[PDB]
């Protein structure tokens, strides 16, 4: 069907590991969106095929207002291109080097958001295992939508692909190379709302290997002005074993989220 005669090329709207992102306009309905280019040689280099695969087959069937959008993809012969939904305010990434770090209400927004659209995924046993503020985009409106699925899979499962990047984001059980469940996308969402306040994320280090260390350990403290209700919900996210972390609908009831969200459940 697509190729890439169909559409015009813009401005880069981003660098990932292997995805480059484009701006681009389909030339007969002048429909706005973003194309994800992959380097074929580097897909198979790394042997990450199955991954893209996943991201495919997983994003292009949810449909959720705080998840975004895959509409299609083709390829010829030197790339892969994922057809995407554009989101016009950028990253949360980008959001939270502009302003150092968010207020309660603003975070409590983007985590009861967060929430939201995990509640969908888990409902489907999907896992997104790759929750960080690079793959949050922000729609028009503001709102929060989790993006990037190429690491996401169905419950329960192992590793069979090499860690590449950071290990910010990552639970004590995955980074161990254990079995792992629906339960480390709560780590990440406990991880995320610390950093959300703060700034840095909390076991953020100088070292992979003290990274590691800080993780398997839970090894975090907080500043002065972090509230009581905060310390509380993040606490009750990032505890060592799966099990006792809460269920979303108790991250979506907790005191501190009611009383300074702006959404609803
Ligand atoms: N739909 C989009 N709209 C706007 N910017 C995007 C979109 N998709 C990706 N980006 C930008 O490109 C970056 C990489 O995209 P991503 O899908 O996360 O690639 P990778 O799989 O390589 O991490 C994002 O971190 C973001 O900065
Ligand atoms: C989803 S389409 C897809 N995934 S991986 C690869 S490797 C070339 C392709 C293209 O056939
Ligand atoms: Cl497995
Ligand atoms: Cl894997
Ligand atoms: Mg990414
Ligand atoms: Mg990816």
């Amino acid at each position: 069907q697509w190729a890439l005669e169909d559409f015009e090329i813009g401005r880069p709207l981003g660098k990932g590991k292997f995805g480059n992102v484009y701006l681009a306009r389909e030339k007969q309905s002048k429909f706005i969106l973003a194309l994800k280019v992959l380097f074929k040689a580097q897909l198979e280099k790394a042997g990450v095929e199955h991954q893209l695969r996943r991201e495919v087959e997983i994003q292009s069937h949810l449909r959720h207002p705080n998840i975004l959008r895959l509409y299609g993809y083709f390829h010829d012969a030197t790339r892969v291109y994922l057809i995407l939904e554009y989101a016009p305010l950028g990253t949360v990434y980008r959001e939270l080097q502009k302003l150092s770090k968010f207020d309660e209400q603003r975070t409590a927004t983007y985590i009861t958001e967060l929430a939201n659209a995990l509640s969908y995924c888990h409902s489907k046993r999907v896992i997104h295992r790759d929750i960080k503020p690079e793959n949050l985009l922000l729609g028009s409106a503001g709102e929060l939508k989790i993006a990037d699925f190429g690491w996401s899979v169905h419950a329960p499962s192992s590793r069979r692909t090499t860690l590449a990047g950071t290990l910010d984001y990552l639970p004590p059980e995955m980074i161990e190379g254990r079995m792992h469940d629906e339960k480390v996308d709560l780590w990440s969402l406990g991880v995320l709302c610390y950093e959300f306040l703060v700034g840095k994320p909390p076991f953020e280090a100088n070292t992979y290997q003290e990274t590691y260390k800080r993780i398997s350990r839970v090894e975090f403290t907080f500043p002065d002005f972090v509230t009581e209700g905060a310390r509380d919900l993040i606490s009750r996210l990032l505890k060592h074993n799966p099990s006792q972390r809460p269920m979303l609908r108790e991250v979506l009831e907790h005191p501190w989220i009611t009383a300074n969200s702006s959404k609803p459940s």
